[PDB]
């Protein structure tokens, strides 16, 4: 199932789409600056773009820690970024009544790994019509990713994205399951499986990563940047397009 | 570090402590009936009890599963516990607004293992200044333990609960790390550990024995089940008066 | 099923035996030095006791590394031990050809983790009709045990002890998964089922009592270790435990 | 660092080799049918091709199947495929009396998994001057791969290729760590690795998990297949197709 965002087409079958961005909102002119790099960028390597970032951190380890601009000043933000540069946007929600505001501006709206179990967000976030990023828990098997995905088709929404992050190995420590995608495409409707190798990494090594993942022939990647350098971000594109117009040409079976 | 609730004491070196009771509050009926069992068979034996159930359930089986009778009638009902049962109660909160009445009520409030994180959340439980039971989330570490009772301390609270639930491993399956017990009471202040033997275990009765032995064999304030009882509490209870009774190794 | 070795009786609800030594023989008075002090404390604690030894270190940090006595001086070494003890022994054996003239000598011949899919070891140390104990590897699920049995009842041997030792838990970490004692005597007929908590272990003294205690709750044959007065104040504690859990009928 | 078997180079920069056979030699005539559709295939594609077979399977499922041909009879048939194809040819040694006479035959000689910190072994295969190929267990982080390999050094053998098979993941469960090519590279001066992705599954699964390997830029593939978890003979060349199109796009980029 491909699934259309203004004039993208996403899909496990299309070229890929780089859902890319930063960690956190803060301040407007970081953002449409960082913003800016990756519309260059992506716009002369033919790849089409989605710009993500939160609006808030809700789980940093100190009370004290920034968060970013918040929701107000965050909205303010994507409008501007969607106004200057015409490209959608996706960003997180955490709690069930900032969906239905935060979703009359951002394209995409996305399923915190650690949220998946509340319930009370699936059902706000479905009802808000939007299509929907939905991070795959490190604690849940590929297999499982058909119950939260049943959870939002009985709430009303089809709009779905399932998002690998890496799956729990051991302590402290990521391992991703190239197996996972395969599985997740079989038992979940061919919906549009994305790699976010940024939060895999967690524990060069991404670019080594990133292509493996891409190999099994995927609706997207997700990445942030400062995360990679910036800088390298052209380079590193310019290898991931590669392998995946090598791999979207090649018949399935 | 021990924590008082009413008459009870609950810390590490104390009598065992029992949390248990029903999944989410249905009527005050149903309740007192279920509460009454587990008073009746914790009162022969002579275990402290704290009665536990939900009121109003985010991390429900399906959408359209109850999430029980929500937070005005389930503090009544909890109210009504508390006075026919002279025990202490439970309850989990998942929304930030709902702690202060829900601490009005309730001796503990417990923030769910998916929730563990969300500073919103630990501040707004924090600052009822009621006891708290933070579960352990199945993919954190024992020692990142030490962060959130850190997130506590710093909203100003430190009458804290750990509760183990397992750890991820592999695909769907979870294990219990019977050395956690150990790695968390050192790096968070030998505060209060029990052992949530039900949500371990995502025949059935003989495996949560074993667990539940060998988890309280480490030497923890309290072992909860949402969950025949008498025989099941009769060997915890020999277990851990065993285990109390004696010094804990020499240094 | 028990086990009779010589006049000690092994088995899942029979007083623990302690399997105890060194990791690899390196003198005779050495050895006899440290099996002294185990059985001197063994027996004033009243427990049944097997000495431990290998005769050889199959994986040496160098290929120049030590090594150990070997074959040939081991077993002198190991007839020494019983004849001054009159005690039972055990040692691991790593080469089929290595299985009788150390089954000759040794009442327990074990199965290293690592080679317990090696079919034709598995299949050598059978015809020995010795007591065997499999130690079970850190990747199979404890399930998957009674397909090990199932090879040793074919080659013709029953006399069979499953040694656990924890399994593997992301990189370079081990968890004991504290279910898997029941599903071993559960699926491979009560045969004896021992703890390795030396090498479930991937202070800590400590976590050494808390892991050991943990398993010694879920009912087992014995405990097998490596070495103030650590071992007698660890054993006093293992045996208190022990003395409890055996006197409960099985539920 | 590259290594040449016979005409073959080997190495993470150059073109994938395949490591292709069968699990067990369990005759004569149709271990030379099996290898002569894997000759076949692999010279329509030019892909550089060593067969492999095991003469002596030391784990199997009962006490009674058959370990295989063994020793003399599977040297034999390791000759006549070197004869009759000009082929390399790979198998396992279990054992240090094997490692002569297996190396005077075979152009490369295995380390098995679970005999991999066995410190006679390794020492009775790094002295035989062979190329070996080291399987990864299991259980072991790609971190200490590194030790493995400073034995075999010690030994006075560098010729040494490290072959990723997976790693435990929970019970009866494996998974490959993609991460850990790049951790052997890097720990272990750029030795040749190789995938053996048919131990690491437990196919179409095949196909992504190797595309997935060999996107991370590898020596080369390590598989088995069946003449009728082992790839179907008959796919054999449509599998490859995929295999070359890949390696040959990544090995023509420089690295990043
Ligand atoms: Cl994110
Ligand atoms: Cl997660
Ligand atoms: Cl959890
Ligand atoms: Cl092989
Ligand atoms: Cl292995
Ligand atoms: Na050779």
């Amino acid at each position: 199932m491909d699934i259309k965002i203004n004039d993208i087409t996403l899909g496990n079958n299309s070229p890929f789409v780089l859902f890319g961005g930063i960690n956190v909102l803060e301040s407007l002119d970081s953002t449409l600056q960082t913003c800016a790099h990756y519309v260059e960028v992506t716009r002369k390597l033919g790849i089409p773009y989605i710009f993500k970032a939160s609006f808030d951190k809700a789980n940093r380890s100190s009370i004290h820690s920034y968060r970013g601009v918040g929701l107000e000043e965050g909205l303010k933000i994507f409008e501007k970024v969607k106004a200057e540069f015409g490209i959608p946007v996706i960003t997180d929600v955490h709690e069930p009544h900032q969906c239905q505001p935060v979703a009359e501006v951002c394209d995409v709206i996305q399923l915190p790994a650690f949220l998946a179990r509340q319930t009370d967000l699936v059902v706000a976030m479905a009802k808000t019509g939007n299509v929907v990023n939905i991070k795959k828990p490190q604690f849940l098997s590929p297999s499982q990713m058909k119950n939260i995905v049943e959870k939002f088709h009985e709430a009303g929404n089809g709009k779905l994205i399932l998002c690998e992050r890496g799956s729990s190995f051991g302590y402290d420590n990521l391992v991703v399951d190239m197996l996972g995608f395969g599985v997740m495409k079989q038992t979940c409707g061919n919906l549009p499986v994305i790699f976010d190798v940024t939060h895999s990494l967690q524990t060069a090594q991404a670019l080594d990563l990133a292509l493996a993942g891409m190999a099994t022939r995927l609706a997207g990647l997700f990445l942030e940047s400062h995360a990679l350098p910036l800088h390298l971000l052209e380079d590193f594109l310019i290898r991931i397009k590669a392998l995946d117009d090598l791999i979207k040409s090649q018949p399935i079976l």
